[PDB]
Order: C-alpha cells, then structure tokens, then sequence
C-alpha cells in the first residue's frame, strides 16, 4: 500500500500539532466506566466526540455529548468520510477482545494511520492528553 494527499500533509506538519476538531473514540463496552472520566474531560475541552453508536448513546446517556458513527462492517455516518473532510482530526481505539469488532477495530486505526491521524491505542496516553488540558 501507499499513502496520498492526507499522509503527504501529515508530513508537511511540525510534530507540535495538537488535535483540536473531533475524536473518535472507540473501546471496549466493559472499558466503559474508567474511560467515561477521561471523554467527559475531552468534551469539556472543545472537542466534539464521535463515537459507534452504543457508546455514543452510553455517552450521551452520561452527561457526555456524542455523535454515533457507523462500524465499518456496518455501514450514523462512515468513519472514513469523516477522517476524509476533517471532522475527526484524533482517533481513540483501545483493545477490544469482541470478534464481532476486531477487523473494524484493524480497519479504524488503519484508515487513521494511512491520513496521517493520531492515533491512541493506549489508555495510559489518552489519559494524559486530556489532563494535560490539551
């Protein structure tokens, strides 16, 4: 594979570039109740959250504004399409041991990477991003 014009960007860039549009975030649903702290402290920050549906509507359901994404298998807008025109400048994808998600969870952090996104894969980085109040 190659990369193309989001990638050839990404390296037009300095490295000091803090996201500041959206994120999306994606985790594992028992990963729920520690990470509702950190996208709590992410939405009171400017940031618009994006999220598959279930965990948008868990969010929203706690006081966490959120709008819900299609899994690409599923395809609530298309993730790609969003990375594509800028509404997600960050992604967020921790481990997820469920089957069902495994190759969408492969293809997120993928189509992240290939236009030079951010990309989180950690809880331990993500829980700093936020607190560092960026």
């Amino acid at each position: 594979s190659s990369g193309h014009t989001a990638f050839l960007k990404a390296m037009l860039s300095t490295g000091f570039k803090i996201p500041q549009k959206g994120i999306l975030i994606g985790i594992q649903q028992s990963f729920r109740p520690r990470f509702l702290g950190v996208a709590e402290q992410l939405h009171n920050e400017g940031f618009k959250l994006f999220a598959t549906e279930a965990t948008s509507d868990w969010l929203n359901a706690n006081n966490v504004p959120a709008t819900p994404v299609a899994w690409p298998s599923q395809e609530l807008s298309s993730i790609r399409k969003l990375i594509r025109d800028g509404s997600i400048d960050l992604v967020i994808n921790l481990p997820n041991n469920n089957t069902k998600f495994v190759h969408d969870n492969y293809v997120i952090r993928r189509t992240a990477v290939d236009s030079g996104i951010p990309l989180l894969t950690n809880f331990q980085v993500t829980k700093l991003f936020a607190e560092a109040v960026q």
